[PDB]
């Protein structure tokens, strides 16, 4: 049950797989402005994360799901009840997280990742710039628990960054689509995680795309995942601002993506 739990869809008629996997806050749809243009030469596995408003919330065990592992079980779920030995896997923000350790658990299953807007860690730590200190983290948590809909106004827009109200209205309706209460818990997991440890261990090849401006994303992070993923690694900066140009900016997405992937 959890290929319709998780609300999975296989579409295209390619002859590789490119499972495509979204962060925090949205669903599935991230991706429709940039999926037709893929499903010529790939075959592609979408899914939401079990925190998205979109899955029913009785399947989110709050005791499994306080690790980014159970997120990993689901998504190597997903792809074995596919029968899926081999992919490529596009990751945004916290689901580029899930591949990198899901790359660790299964070496031979991924081709090639791509990491849309990752970060190992959104905490300061000395040098390290990762955008956020903890008084930031728990302001905004104070605000999800006094009023969510004012957190949401204030997350959706800064999120898109760029001018582009299109792109706010969808990251603002998925966000209102989520249960509050989840929100809290699983914004506490991605806010407060550090992978700088298990970069290393990633040996599959790793494209990383950042754009200009990600204010949930410093410049120094992208950098930072390029000297510390331990397989071949590539930067390239989208020129545009936001966290989410797969919404805010899907064209340049779609190039980008095609060259990553030799389409
Ligand atoms: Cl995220």
């Amino acid at each position: 049950g959890l290929l319709e739990a998780l609300n999975v869809r296989v579409v295209g008629s390619g002859e590789r797989i490119l499972v495509l996997s979204h962060g925090f806050g949205t669903d599935q749809s991230v991706w429709q402005r940039i999926l037709p243009y893929f499903l010529r030469d790939f075959k592609v596995v979408l899914y939401d994360l079990v925190c998205a408003g979109s899955v029913n919330p009785d399947n989110f065990d709050f005791n499994r799901y306080s690790s980014l592992d159970a997120y990993v079980d689901d998504l190597l779920a997903i792809l074995d009840e596919l029968n899926i030995e081999k992919c490529v896997y596009v990751g945004h923000s916290v689901s580029a997280m899930i591949g990198c350790l899901a790359s660790i658990r299964r070496p031979a299953l991924f081709q090639k990742l791509i990491l849309l807007g990752a970060s190992p860690r959104y905490l300061n730590d000395g040098d390290y710039e990762g955008g956020f200190e903890q008084e930031d983290i728990d302001q905004v948590f104070s605000a999800m628990e006094s009023n969510y809909a004012a957190w949401v106004s204030g997350f959706a827009p800064l999120a898109v960054g760029a001018d582009v109200p299109a792109a706010v209205r969808e990251f603002s309706r998925t966000l209102f689509n989520m249960r509050p209460d989840i929100a809290l818990f699983v914004a506490r997991t991605v806010f407060e995680s550090d992978l700088r440890g298990i970069l290393g261990q990633v040996k599959v090849p790793c494209h990383i795309i950042q754009t200009k401006k990600d204010v949930a994303v410093p410049l120094s992070v992208a950098d930072y995942l390029c000297r510390h993923l331990g397989g071949k690694t590539t930067v390239e900066i989208l020129q545009t601002e936001g966290h989410l140009p797969q919404l805010s900016a899907p064209a340049l997405v779609i190039q980008l993506l095609r060259r990553a992937l030799s389409s």
